């Protein structure tokens, strides 16, 4: 495809989607066997390997709705991918959420215009695939993680001049801020495929230090995949 | 409160919220013991009774975001209600969804302006309480119902001149159209209380005949309450 | 129709539209002869009777744009109604307006999205039928009422977190807040029929105690109907 | 003021507001006695004279919301004007409205952003002063004119690439298109003064030849002023 | 055309566009030879004459996007004009910009809705013709003027209740406020013709006294025309 | 900073900003001497070296407004960068623009919400620094390139379901589509620093094969930097 140099069939139907391509490399090296790297266009590493008998891929997305939308469109429409799990980080926007918690996004709020342009006059609420969500939740629960299922903010701006609206969203239960989920969930819905975002809380708004938790999370994402 | 003539303490902390006050009456008479009617202002019947040892209320909301918002604000802020489950009907906007299916709303899209006014520039995705959602899902699964967990449209207009956008939402996985969930979920989040919407599919967009299914659904809503 | 169980011909061409179905009952019992109740679906009472030799109906609408829009669409499109007068209450948003004043709405402002969706990019100003407005104004003047003709706010939210914009609207002459007029006026215009809203001021923003005034108002609404 | 070179006291409290400054000149010469020209800044002629014993002014506004807003702000805030009647032309957007009809605007729709910026999230419906409206209506009725009271469109664009929305507005009863009323009515309301627009229909969307009608209209505007 | 009474061929292909028709008269009398006045409709003077061997016109536009849009549409579509240079005034919204500076607008911000209606969901940035811009810049530089090339605000409201957003725009480098450029640049782009705005700073937001500078500016606009 | 691991002082005040970090590597290796790599966080390579006696940096930005906004905020606010030139690719949206043309963006249109959130109610037109623009234009002209100065679209979506609005923008002179310029220009303006985007046309909407042109373009960007 335009941004992925893989041959047809090289990408598995189940794929993990970290924002950082170096985390894709880490995931492939740490968890997968029989690995090949199918993409290095723009340095946006993608790999396919085997986890517990199943082929599974891992593809960096870059940061932000526009970047992830490119990769997700291509994965679905050019490579036939069916199950897409973002494995990311996020910033807590409530005191109740703690660093190293795992958040599974039911849905996402956004300051992006992407859905307003598609559905003029409407507020589109991008939703997770419930079956994947339940699998990941059950796996995280059995792994002994602190798992929170709820709402997140998909932000276009990392550096915002006023945080008043982010604080207000936190007062309405929005758990954390990240930069991809709206796009993943919307595009998966458009194409009738299955998506989920599983996030580790890295700080509060108001790698090695989270690597054990981060691995445990990758494990539940892989499981909800296989 | 302005629209509810109940004395303090007369409304239970767990409440079912049908749109039709005559369905509130039906639910109270059919399922509850030790019943009293605490409201008849505007004919918007509300009752409190006992179900399997637990006090539980049932309150008509009327139709539309503005109507349900009045009752939900008053229930939460004047009567201390903590768990609110809408028990409603909806119109399917996909062929895969069938009449008499039970839909549990994860989230809701809307053509209402209510959240745009609260969060200028943002798309707020109103989300269910996951713990209530899981309880209801598990109860419906064990009851042997066809339960679908997903996205719905909360519409301000029942009679729309063009259905193009409703069809488009259906193409993005939105299951059905109804007229309350955005408001319930948003206000419950605002006030830190727990909400869910459990809906029976009554037709396709494109009482007695659903009374057995409707009862089974009330049963799972009551259970997810007690 | 979907929400009205009347047979064809049972609803008169002129109809009064209180928000409260119990007020429809009061109006029918107090003012009309040869009365029959043609609807009890959702408890949303509707009656037809005779006032000074003319058949006239009275139909509760419920609260909010979405609720009244359902009934008004059905009345116009399924029952051939031609003259629709809302008889309601409102909350004053200026000191000059006094409790028990009668307001006849020329037009209405709104925080609803209903017209933005119909007329993207435009501000639609929903207007009263002038002939009905003049009749009601003249009747109220001759009855010796305090009648104010002007602008109102049709609100989706009764409970607003900030009243800054409501106060600002009051500074621009908007008289009172209510929850139906935009929809009535817009739909009547769409279908080429005649609408008016006549409101009693029940309080300030910043039944029996208004029953004499309320009756006098019903009287002018009936007159502007016959 | 910035755009009007009049001394304090030179402008009467009642003023007619044609869009064309040459029509201001015509009105002054044709109807007024004891006339002086108080402004020629930007050629935007303004005059004060006497009509039936009363001082009255007439001021060109130019075309469009931004132009009239300049003059109306200055007239109200710098010159203490209290009654402002636009006397203009318009283009019919319905077959029922005929050339040479006089339209008295109750309210106005718009494609301008001026009110969206003032009242974010709301649709502001700019309304006529009812007392002036009634006076003008009664005067036109007694003069034997075809007078229509209703809704108009205040357009920012005279030349629109698609007329679909203008046609749709006509289907919702909007009578004609012009380019000033929203601003006049909104600013008069802001400042607690009295405004009206009285328009002659000059063509259909889909001077001498209207001069008799145009005079008769000026006459009713002057009367509703004195 | 509707607002210009010129015969075909009477308007030159290059035209200067002051907002004030009396400035059009001044420009024609001061700079042009062999002059004729081709328009006095609505007092909106237009002239054609000869400058250094070339026919060139000058046409008042009035104030605001709607007014200039009328004239520019007619000039382009009815009279075949190809090069349009607004010669105007503006109010500085930064301390760095000084009275009597000449601003050449690269682009313009706006509070008008005109482009939102044309391009729903998008922010259209109206741009100058670079070739005209460079010519004018080089001419102003050689004339020894203080020339600033940058961004301006095209405002619908001259009198704004809060200046917070205007100040904020100044903090983002917007140089000055005026009332026409968005429309000129957008319409010229629509029709594939060449536009520029050249403005003299007349004051700060927070004729004779600028007549020497104003002439020098007209001179560079004429030059960028011939 | 959060996304750049450079020490203070390691990044030069003038910086080139390709979207592709592998192009940053190419630029550093091909054009610069005394090179060091100061960043590999997220694989988003950044280098500093020397070009014709001047220190200059080159930093990948990733794709889309949100990604470039992160890097540009950090470069300006944490590293004191003063001159920022994006060196990118774009897709032509007019037949007149040809593959391998160099476009220098005066301004940018967008479907992003980033500026609507910052300037509610306004259309912000993000503008290039004119001095940098002129330098680059003059350098490209002297190099013998086909240089076009004009408007571009900064898109959030690479894959759009309908191209109607993109085609319409092309009809209004917008030259090409890319995914960063609005953010670069807006943030540079916010912070009072100097930005430009210089783009090679890589295809039409409706590496080695452009490497000679691409180098020549890098050369003019470097020059407009030194
Ligand atoms: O506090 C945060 N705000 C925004 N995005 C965050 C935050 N924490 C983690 N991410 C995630 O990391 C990248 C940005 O650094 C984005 O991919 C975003 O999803
Ligand atoms: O097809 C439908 N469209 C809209 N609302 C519906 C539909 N089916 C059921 N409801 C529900 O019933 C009431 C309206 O009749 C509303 O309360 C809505 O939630
Ligand atoms: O102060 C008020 N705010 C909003 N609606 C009001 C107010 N006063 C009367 N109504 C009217 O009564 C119902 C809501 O209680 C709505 O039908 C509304 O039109
Ligand atoms: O058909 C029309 N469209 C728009 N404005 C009109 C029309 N007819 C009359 N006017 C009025 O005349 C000026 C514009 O020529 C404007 O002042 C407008 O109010
Ligand atoms: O400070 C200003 N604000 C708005 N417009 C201005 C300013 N200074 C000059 N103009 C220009 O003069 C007319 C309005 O008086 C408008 O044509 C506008 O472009
Ligand atoms: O046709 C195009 N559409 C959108 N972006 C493009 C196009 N051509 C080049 N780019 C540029 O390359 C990346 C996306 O592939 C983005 O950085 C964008 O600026």
């Amino acid at each position: 495809s335009v941004h992925i140099e893989a041959k047809q069939g090289e990408i598995a139907e189940s794929i993990l989607l970290p924002g950082d391509p170096l985390r894709a490399k880490y995931i492939a090296e740490t968890f997968l066997e029989d690995v090949t790297c199918y993409n290095n266009v723009r340095g946006m590493l993608g790999f396919t390997g085997t986890y517990k008998g199943k082929r599974v891929s891992v593809q960096g997305t870059g940061m932000g709705v526009p970047s992830i939308s490119i990769y997700v469109n291509e994965l679905i429409q050019s490579y036939g991918v069916k199950n897409l799990i973002r494995v990311g980080t996020c910033g807590a926007i409530q005191k109740d959420v703690k660093v190293r918690d795992v958040i599974i996004a039911m849905t996402a709020c956004t300051d992006s215009n992407m859905n307003r342009l598609t559905f003029p006059g409407f507020d589109f609420a991008p939703a997770a695939n419930f079956d994947l969500l339940k699998k990941a939740y059950d796996a995280g629960t059995e792994k002994g993680l602190h798992v929170r299922v709820g709402n997140v903010l998909t932000a276009d701006v990392f550096y915002r001049e006023s945080m008043d609206m982010v604080k207000k969203l936190g007062d309405y239960g929005v758990l954390a801020v990240e930069m991809e989920t709206t796009a993943l969930y919307t595009l998966a819905a458009k194409y009738g495929v299955n998506a989920l975002s599983v996030l580790t809380v890295s700080d509060h708004i108001f790698s090695e230090e989270r690597q054990t938790t981060f691995n445990e999370m990758i494990e539940i994402a892989l499981d909800a995949a296989i």
